């Protein structure tokens, strides 16, 4: 039960977004929500999606996490508008299509660093900026994937970025733990989203999970959301630095 | 909310048993509970404990996990008395105290096997027998410790048995996955319990955690129960074969 | 890597395809003195004829069933008299009932479970405690494990919990015996066509998945495990203890 | 071992305590031809004076700042022209601002973060791409990591995250280049008095924690690191790829 709580949800682009899964769950549970977006087309979508939710207000903020200024200023506004918050759901990554296929060894410098910036470094600065609105502590949750732990065909430059995000989560837990701020990851199973369209072999991935993972089935966004609710609430009070897989057991098998 | 759910909690010895921390969390949440004990000492401890809970009736069954017949007959009686269950919290381990100090290279065959039998195998037989009471799926959660993943001075025979338990969970997850039964482990930070009096240098454990772990404080049994509630419920659908550390982040630092 | 003046006990050759026979060809070729332990009379017969191919002056053959404290304590004691002090042990022993090696892991008997723990895991602890007696100036112990000790792999069932237990054992033995200058490590071998492999449901499927999916797109052999053993049993690995080296075409790094 | 007729590229010697200098004396001793790459004019000077301690008939030195694609591309193309095909590459290169090292991790700057990724992680990818051109029948690439890549350690901050990245790079490089017969691995070294260690808060208490807690209850040296390098860079390690072999007294194995 999340009444009185306020969460910032980062990275809804549309109805299939993992973060929109997160949103429905927290909304259903009683939370007040604030959404951040990058593209104009995403603000429009959010505008249309908020009619499903039970939020009396729409608290929408443009933040491109490639700019320090937009993060600093975006969180500063949030505080002025809604006050102190209880956590942040981070659902943000990017890579060029070029570097999500063929050969990892040909990734460009610029393409490599672009994925680190957006998909890993972004959590450090969000956490720093968010920390200023959690003086009594809170919870930060970032979205990860199996390709950060094992080399998987195609995910290429994103795997190295996911590996980097998961360590980020561990150094942030260590740093922020004395401020009563917990930092964890959800490692979601594969899911049909707009960003998945740039992961080569996606369909085959989806299928190899039905056939082989313990639950013999794929997970959806609402499942990411129910775990996110546990992480973002006091249910998970002893838990930090952790990486929960929501993937039907796939992580546990070979 | 766990109303009209039913869970079998295994291994409460006294007010301090981790498992009693599980029991309060689920009782609060509206679940019907059923308890199993090994020895009278606890039958009587349990009498008095359950007046602190809101269980309108006390369902208590004596099971020693060294006996197939008692594991088998116990669960059959549970079902005739209570119908189908939603899950099982397993909170049982044992070693001989000589094998919890000194040199691991000295462990006897009897002592080694005693710890595997009780602390590991028992989850297999329990899972086989509870499956019979979970025709529509359910959740099973065992209690493990960081000594299963790393060598820690003194824990010795228990560390190898805990590593064996944690694989036990992965192999049960894969097996029962297709029956909609999920199997996970909670990895609890150090807690002053009865069994914990048997481990060598347990005091220095507690303090090493306060000083060094990200949250810079110790966990308690209620913190286990809360996470156990997450695991035993629909919030963790899509999560199986997993091991959630509830240990102030200590698993994640070196 | 030069192995003259060095003596290693190899535990678990049964025939020419044994993984331990790979270890043996490498060690011998590097000039170490070898001492062999077997359980079944048939294994020794097989060792006797395999020895012809090695460059060993004499057979050092000892019957040790690791299920017996006496056989372990007396064999090591008897080895350390025939040859004196030693340098390392290659451990290569495991067993599970075939019933417990296919179908449903939730159906495993207590008996078959403890059987697998006893033979395939406990034996490491007691062998090291006896082997230590013969390594006053230090040494090196290596056991043999499988990816199934680290993930739930189909069919492998009771043995994967046994390997899980093997792995922690190696780590705990490393912590225990480090001050004594004794290292303890594991090789995690990819699937190899052997006698014990016959008991593992789905084996041909396993090998084929490696060829199709592991980074080297091929299967490894006994000699390849052998080569890494030499590393681990010798002073190139000084510094390395409690390690688990995967010799598997890189299969462990992918999903 | 036997590295006569092999040629390796060693990147990252700065002085006589460079970890890569460990690597070099072992390779040299094992009979390899060696080619060394450097960034700062001063390191080239130190190398020329370190080459005297080695059995190297010819000094092959190449200026390579891994921040520059054209510098890696041209240095490798040049190496190929002066020695022919090579057998492997020891990579031993990392960098981060003290500014970003001795802080609260959450206060790390963007440019600081990406500088560490660029130098310490991305450069393996490009080295590997250029080095492949000189390994038409295969080879071996080794990079140098640190336990701080697997858990959050005090003070390591920006570098542990770069190391986490380095450790994914190796796995992805391994999977991508396996078919070409190129193995790719890391050594996770324990701590060691080096020029670069001077950037790391609390280094003294880190050396002393290993001493009091790692199963060997002592610290390792460059030379130990080198001996595992030899194994990884040679055919001893043929089944092995995408591995992280820890040369740290067993510290990784404990809590
Ligand atoms: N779907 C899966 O199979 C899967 C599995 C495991 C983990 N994940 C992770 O889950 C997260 C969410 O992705 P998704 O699958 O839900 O896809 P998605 O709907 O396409 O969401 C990705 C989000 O990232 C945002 N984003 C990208 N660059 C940004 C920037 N520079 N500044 C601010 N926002 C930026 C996008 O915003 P704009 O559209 O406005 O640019 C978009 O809302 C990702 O980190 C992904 O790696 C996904
Ligand atoms: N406390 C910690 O720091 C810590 C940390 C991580 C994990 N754990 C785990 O938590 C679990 C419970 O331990 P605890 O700390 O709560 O101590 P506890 O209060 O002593 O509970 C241990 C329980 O094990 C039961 N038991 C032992 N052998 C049994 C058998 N053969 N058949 C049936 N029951 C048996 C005991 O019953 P009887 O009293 O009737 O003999 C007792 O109820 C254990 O699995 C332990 O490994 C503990
Ligand atoms: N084959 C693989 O793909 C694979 C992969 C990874 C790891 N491994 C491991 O490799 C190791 C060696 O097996 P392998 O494949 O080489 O098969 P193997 O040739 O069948 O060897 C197994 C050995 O175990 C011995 N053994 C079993 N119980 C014993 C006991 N109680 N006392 C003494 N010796 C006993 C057998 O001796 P007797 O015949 O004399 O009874 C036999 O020599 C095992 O640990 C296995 O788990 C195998
Ligand atoms: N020492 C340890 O405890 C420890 C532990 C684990 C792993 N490692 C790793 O071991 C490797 C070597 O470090 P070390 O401890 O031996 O220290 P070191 O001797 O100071 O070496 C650092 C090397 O990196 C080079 N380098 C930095 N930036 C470069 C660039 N942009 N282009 C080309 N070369 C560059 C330096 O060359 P220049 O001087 O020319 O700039 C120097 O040769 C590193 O990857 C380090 O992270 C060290
Ligand atoms: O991280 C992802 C994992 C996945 F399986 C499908 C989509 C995912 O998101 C992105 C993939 C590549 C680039 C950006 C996001
Ligand atoms: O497993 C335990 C771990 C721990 F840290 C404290 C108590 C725990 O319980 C037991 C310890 C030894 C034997 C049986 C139970
Ligand atoms: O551990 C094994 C792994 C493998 F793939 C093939 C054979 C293996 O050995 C045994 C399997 C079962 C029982 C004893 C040894
Ligand atoms: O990675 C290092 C680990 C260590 F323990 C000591 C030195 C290390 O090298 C560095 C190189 C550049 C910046 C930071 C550390
Ligand atoms: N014989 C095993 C499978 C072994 C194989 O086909 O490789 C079974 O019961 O199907
Ligand atoms: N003096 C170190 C930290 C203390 C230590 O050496 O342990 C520094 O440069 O901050």
């Amino acid at each position: 039960n999340l009444e009185n709580k306020t969460y910032v949800i980062m990275g809804i682009a549309n109805k299939r977004s993992i973060a929109f899964g997160v949103a429905k769950v927290l909304d259903q549970l009683g939370a007040k929500l604030v959404f951040t977006y990058r593209k104009e087309r995403s603000r429009k979508e959010l505008e249309k999606l908020l009619e499903q939710l039970n939020q009396p207000e729409a608290h929408l903020y443009q933040i491109d996490v490639q700019s320090d200024e937009e993060v600093i200023n975006g969180f500063e506004q949030i505080g002025k508008d809604v006050g102190n918050i209880d956590g942040v759901y981070h659902s943000i990554a990017f890579a060029n299509m070029e570097d999500l296929r063929g050969r990892f060894s040909e990734t460009s410098r610029e393409g490599f660093l672009l994925a680190q910036d957006i998909s890993s470094y972004s959590l450090t600065i969000v956490a720093h900026e968010a920390k200023k609105l959690m003086p009594e502590g809170g919870s930060i949750v970032a979205t990860t994937y199996l390709g950060g732990e094992f080399a998987v065909q195609n995910y290429n430059v994103m795997g190295v970025a996911k590996a980097s995000l998961e360590a980020n989560v561990k150094y942030l837990a260590l740093d922020l733990g004395p401020d009563n701020i917990r930092v964890n990851a959800i490692s979601a199973g594969p899911i049909r989203t707009l960003s998945a369209k740039g992961v080569g072999g996606f369909n085959t991935i989806l299928k190899e999970i039905e056939e082989r993972a313990p639950l013999k089935r794929n997970v959806d966004q609402v499942e990411v959301g129910k775990t996110a609710a546990y992480l973002l609430s006091d249910l998970s009070s002893g838990v930090t630095g952790e990486n929960i897989h929501v993937d039907s057991g796939f992580h546990a098998i070979k």
